[PDB]
């Protein structure tokens, strides 16, 4: 083909927003094909008062995306759908988006994988463990250690652990851990974000970064050790930082990511500065795999409500990566 293979959206939980979201991409000529069932589609674009030409994807139609259509790979939910209601009988079709966007990407029949949000509750009540996309994809393609990471012009945040606990997340920290993290952050940094010496900024565990051992070893017995490794290795990192001020930028603390140790230490400040144009990214998988940094939004499904900034930011981004590939 003359454009590039088409960015393949995975449309989520679909009595959520994330059906909506695909459908805003209709207007659009971001090149997206939309995994997700078709009959549903249409339901929801009827809802909302939209007017969609709907076409089914095939390999010999055109990559270049024109305004009004929308291409769809059709999957079928095992139960129709309405809007805001849950239903764990539709978790397999859910499992059935990842495991197809994940298959279709690693054969290079897509270009990136994009993920609408999914209710993981409603995935576990079903009997499926799952715990979130990045580890699902993680075992999916065998790969160690993946990095979550927030992207925003404000601020980049990864993860050293997901989601997990709390109570679990000090023992689920070991310095190996931080070190096969900040590894594949520095690299997808400079080879993927064009970084050629990335600053890193590595919050502590505890608050105060454990008050000089304190207030919690783990900073001393855990990060230190593992910074050290990293500086040794060449990896520019500065920590352990005190997480309740490293997100203030002054003269001299500039760097091009942070690294908090958990979930919410790092993504209130980023959704916080950057809600509707942030993007969850995944890195170290062979394919690139970008997300909303929202979730399902239940309540809004069908109600023209949500913003849709978050997703065309993660289009983009992976549209970006792509081309840059
Ligand atoms: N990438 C993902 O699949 C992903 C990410 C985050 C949360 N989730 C899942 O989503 C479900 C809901 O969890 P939550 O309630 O913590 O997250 P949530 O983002 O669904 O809701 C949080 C708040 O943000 C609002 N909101 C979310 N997206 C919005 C949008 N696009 N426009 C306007 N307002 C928006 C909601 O109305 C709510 O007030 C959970 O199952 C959670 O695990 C999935
Ligand atoms: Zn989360």
């Amino acid at each position: 083909h003359h454009h590039m293979n088409p960015l393949l959206i995975s449309s989520g939980e679909p009595a959520g927003i994330g059906p909506d979201l695909c459908l805003a991409l209709a207007e659009t000529d971001l090149p997206v094909v939309i995994l997700g069932d078709l009959s549903l589609l249409e339901a929801r674009a009827s809802e909302l008062n939209l007017s969609i030409k709907f076409l089914e994807y095939s390999p010999h139609q055109s990559f270049k995306k024109k305004a009004g259509y929308l291409t769809v790979w059709p999957v079928p939910c095992a139960a129709p759908v309405i809007s805001g209601e849950l239903n764990p009988q539709n978790a397999a079709y859910v499992m059935e988006l990842l495991t197809l966007g994940a298959s279709l990407c690693s054969k290079g029949e897509f270009s990136a994988l994009v993920t609408a949000p999914v209710h993981k509750a409603n995935i576990n009540a079903a009997g499926i463990t799952f715990t979130g996309h990045t580890e699902f994809f993680a075992d999916f393609f065998e790969v160690e250690t993946v990095v979550m990471m927030l992207a925003c012009s404000q601020m980049k945040v990864a993860l050293v652990t997901t989601h997990l606990p709390l109570r679990m997340v000090p023992d689920a920290i070991s310095s190996l851990l931080i070190i096969k993290v900040i590894q594949q952050l520095h690299h997808s940094l400079k080879h993927d974000f064009g970084i050629q010496s990335p600053k890193i900024n590595v919050a502590g565990l505890n608050p105060h970064a454990g008050e000089s051992g304190y207030l919690g070893r783990e900073e001393i017995e855990i990060i230190t050790p593992a910074l050290n490794t990293l500086k040794n290795q060449g990896i520019d990192v500065l920590g352990p930082l005190p997480a309740d001020t490293m997100f203030i930028t002054n003269h001299i603390n500039h760097c091009d990511a942070y690294v908090a140790m958990y979930h919410d230490q790092g993504l209130p400040v980023l959704k916080y500065a950057g809600f509707n144009e942030a993007v969850n990214i995944t890195l170290g998988l062979p394919i690139i795999r970008t997300s909303v940094d929202h979730g399902t939004a239940l309540e809004l499904a069908g109600k023209n409500k949500a913003n849709p900034g978050s997703m065309l930011a993660a289009v983009k981004m992976a549209k970006d990566m792509a081309l840059t590939r």
